[PDB]
């Protein structure tokens, strides 16, 4: 009815609750980091499955699909963390998973605490802007499509048409509430700017990840296989700036 | 004729360093890279010893000395490779060590021809500019002091004074041969522009290094102790541009 079919479809393909499988009996640095990595493994599997039902995605060359997933993995994860924190704990806690909800107390380490403060920016903006699920779902797809190789994608044409249709869908999502043209136009600017700023934010997560990855044995932190492959295959390249981040505003 | 500081810099240069490569067997990706890392471990140890005799260095906070060595090791190594190739084999071969010399055919047959060509650029530049030993010595010190943390060093004032001292010394080295205010002025520009450019070239070596490090077990490429220490300590941060490369030109 009032809800555009594409948005309803996106709602229906959202993943079910994902647990970190964290141990609540026995916590610590490596323990917390290991659980977060376990959660990361389950999240990656979720994004891949999700991408198989995302209208238009399966039509892109297979290599582009793999590349886009790996490129956006961290971004989609932190964005999802932002949504969950916003929806379950009014953004006042980091809701990584039902069995892994972190607050100030569980962030003893200055390095980890700083990282969390950075992630906290998303939930906070979600609360400030009062993002709707309709808007979040469309923004999530745009995130998936927010970075491309320097030489571009193999299915570049199809990629741009897809990005455009989801940009039009984000506008429709905004139209659901923001009825005014001036207000709806200003809201489009705010949401797309939030997406632009994610590049800077995620860079910090990428670096923290790679550093912990390299010192995994010494830090006693386990990194599951699927995620390990994403980190080994693209993070060094991404941190070195060997990719093309897409921006809505120059 | 030769200024005292330059004479001292020449007296503290390390002796010849061997890679310990077994040239009795045909090259393999794993054996060449492993010997390069072994040579690397030895070069690193040589740099530490040298820094201990380098005027001004020992007076910087101990943490700063460590940071500077970890930030510049790759730069110092490739620069050294450039000098050695230029002096021993007219710059027409990569003279890593007396027991590890690669002419172009050996480069083409390695699994990293492209990397070899990148490294080979330095020696060729030395041939083109006819860099003197006096200029080379001062330039090498500046490379050690060519990158600082975003927040700066603990002994920042002292660092700034030491760096300025060696820049003044480079100027003296140039004056040892360059005559005419203009040509000597242009020479300072060229050599400092060369140093600025090294940042770009070193970035390619840093990525190749990190990728190989991450995949060390699969590729059978061993990374010695101190070598692994500096890589895990700063490589990801450096690649992500979370440090301040110093530039002579805007
Ligand atoms: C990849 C993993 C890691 O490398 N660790 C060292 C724990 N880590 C990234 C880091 F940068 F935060 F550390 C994350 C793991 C799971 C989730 C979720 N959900 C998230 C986030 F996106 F929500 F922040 C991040
Ligand atoms: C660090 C090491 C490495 O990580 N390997 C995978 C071998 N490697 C860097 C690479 F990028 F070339 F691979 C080097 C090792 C020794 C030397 C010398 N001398 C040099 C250089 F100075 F010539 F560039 C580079």
């Amino acid at each position: 009815q009032l809800i555009p079919p594409l948005i309803n479809l996106l709602m229906s393909i959202e993943p079910d609750v994902i647990y970190a499988g964290h141990d609540n009996t026995k916590d610590t640095s490596s323990s917390l980091l290991t659980s977060l990595n376990q959660l990361g493994e389950r999240q990656l599997l979720s994004v891949v499955k999700w991408s198989k039902s995302l209208p238009g995605f399966r039509n892109l060359h297979i290599d582009d699909q793999i590349t886009l997933i790996q490129y956006s993995w961290m971004s989609l994860m932190v964005f999802g963390l932002g949504w969950r924190s916003y929806k379950h704990v009014s953004g006042q806690m980091l809701y990584f998973a039902p069995d892994l909800i972190l607050n100030e107390q569980r962030m003893k380490e200055s390095s980890f605490y700083s990282l969390c403060l950075t992630m906290w920016q998303i939930p906070q903006e979600f609360v400030k802007l009062q993002v709707s699920q309709e808007e979040f779902l469309c923004m999530k797809v745009l995130l998936l499509l927010n970075t491309i190789p320097l030489e571009g994608l193999r299915s570049q044409t199809q990629f741009e048409e897809m990005r455009s249709s989801y940009i039009r869908e984000l506008i429709k999502a905004i139209g659901l509430r923001q009825k005014g043209v001036v207000s709806s136009s200003q809201r489009f600017y705010q949401l797309t700017k939030l997406l632009d700023n994610l590049h800077d934010l995620v860079k910090q997560l990428h670096l923290y990840c790679l550093n912990t990855f390299i010192q995994s044995r010494a830090l006693s932190v386990e990194f599951p296989e699927m995620m390990s492959e994403v980190i080994a295959a693209q993070l060094p390249k991404i941190l070195a700036g060997m990719v093309k981040p897409l921006l809505f505003h120059k």
